[PDB]
Order: C-alpha cells, then structure tokens, then sequence
RNA sequence: GGGUAAUUGGCGCAGUUGGUUAGCGCGCGGGUCUCAUAAUCCCGAGCUCGUGAGUUCGAUCCGCACAUUCCCCA
C-alpha cells in the first residue's frame, strides 16, 4: 500500500495470517503501528478489544506484576529482543509464530457451575474465541514470568522459548500443559 | 511326619520371563467453611538360598512362621 508498517522497522505485516477460523477475525494483524504504543481507549465497549493489535495486547500483560505496573517501554524493548531471537533461531517472521502460538493455546472446553449443581456438579461447556485468545496470551506471559524469577537468565529468553515451544505444540511448554490439564479435567465432568 | 494354599508400601487384596502394581492411607493445593467429589504427590531384602533363562513378586529347588485335613510300637 502507500506505507508498510514494518514493526520496529524490520519485520512486516504483509504475508501474515491465521490458520484457525474460529479466531481468525478476533485477531488484528494489519492495524499495527510501527511501535506497539497506542493511547487508544480500548476496553471501552464490549468487543472493541478484538481490534487491538495483538502485540499491544501481549505487552499490556507483561507488566501484570505489582512491582512492574505502568512500564510499557521496557515491555516493548523486551518484545523486540524476543523477536530478534525468534528470527535467529527460526529464520522466519516472528509474527507468524506468535499468531500460531496464540491459536495453539487456549482451551476448547472448560468446566462451570450450571443450574444448581449441588455437591460439586460441574458440567462441560465450550468456549468463545475471545476468551481463547485472552487465556492464550495470559498463559504465555505467565509461563515466561514463572521461569525467570530467582533465575539467572532474563525474561526475554524465557519469553521467546515459551513462544516457540507453544507454536510447536510441545507439551514441554507451560501453556500447553495447562490447556491439556483443563481440557482433560473438563472431559471427566462431561 | 504327609498333603493343600498363602507371607507383597503403613493397611488388607488383583497382578506372574518386558507396569512395582490397584485401592485404602501421609501432606501440601483448588473446588462460596470445604468434606462425600476431583488433581497431584509419597510409602517396598514382594519370607529365604541355589536354579536356568535377555529379563522373574513372578519359573524349579533350599529352609522357616500361620491355616485345614490325616497318620502314630524305642
């Protein structure tokens, strides 16, 4: 088009998409600015966050911890480092990897408390795309967060390793293990 | 003495040349106190020698405690 928004002025958003159909439209990949810092008043309506650039969604959860509240610049720097690492291991575009990972996480079934359900009677139910993406993001970030506490290595390396593993679907990753646990326990209750 | 069967995690039982096994039981967690529920996790000369076999709780033999029946001229 007139301009391509090379993220961090390196990686583009052109030949990028999502395979899964359920959440294809709940993932914005084209309205990314050069820098994932938009003062957009997202979270104002009920479905407007479905248009937020996925990367900004990701960075907005890396500062979940109470100590690190209100720190977006460090988050953008971290994300850039992780993207270079992904490019160096894989050779491909990290955005593709990130979208594939967010798709490969996220439970497809969960247990709730329907009707009266006395005596821990929990039926099974399916899940909406929005919750799937939210949980995927939250799980990736929390998994990288848990690995780098009181450990030598930084947060960025743990982040990138988690992301690539999840894109691979390997059970070794934290998010995949959580998803499998939840899906199974819910199957028991179905 | 003669025959039959068994000794297994702290607790009784299924398991027999390729799982240390199944529950009960220990405590830490969740599930509107949170127990019936569900997750994870822990506990072993498998009575004892030889015995061949890739490999025995596991398959022969050696000895011992428990349980039923039966025999008896120092």
């Amino acid at each position: 088009m007139s301009l391509e928004v090379a993220l961090f002025n390196k990686w583009p958003l052109t030949d990028v998409k999502c395979q899964d159909e359920s959440l294809e439209a709940y993932i914005s990949i084209d309205n990314h600015s050069f820098v994932p810092h938009s003062a957009g008043r997202w979270s104002a309506k009920r479905f407007r966050k479905a248009k937020c650039p996925v990367v900004e969604r990701l960075t907005n959860s890396l500062m979940m911890h109470g100590r690190n509240s209100g720190k977006k610049l460090m988050a953008m720097k971290t994300v850039g480092e992780a993207f270079e690492l992904i490019n160096l291991y894989t050779g491909k575009n990290p955005v593709q990897v990130l979208v594939d990972a967010v798709a490969n996480s996220g439970p497809r079934e969960d247990s709730c408390r329907i009707g009266k359900g006395g005596q821990v009677r929990r039926q099974s139910v399916d899940v909406s795309p929005l919750r799937r993406v939210n949980i995927g993001i939250y799980n990736i970030a929390t998994g990288a967060r848990k690995a780098a506490f009181r450990k030598v290595r930084p947060f960025a390396e743990c982040l990138a390793e988690e992301i690539m593993n999840a894109a691979a679907g390997a059970d070794k990753s934290y998010a995949i293990s959580q998803r499998n646990s939840v899906e199974r326990i819910a199957v028991s209750n179905r």
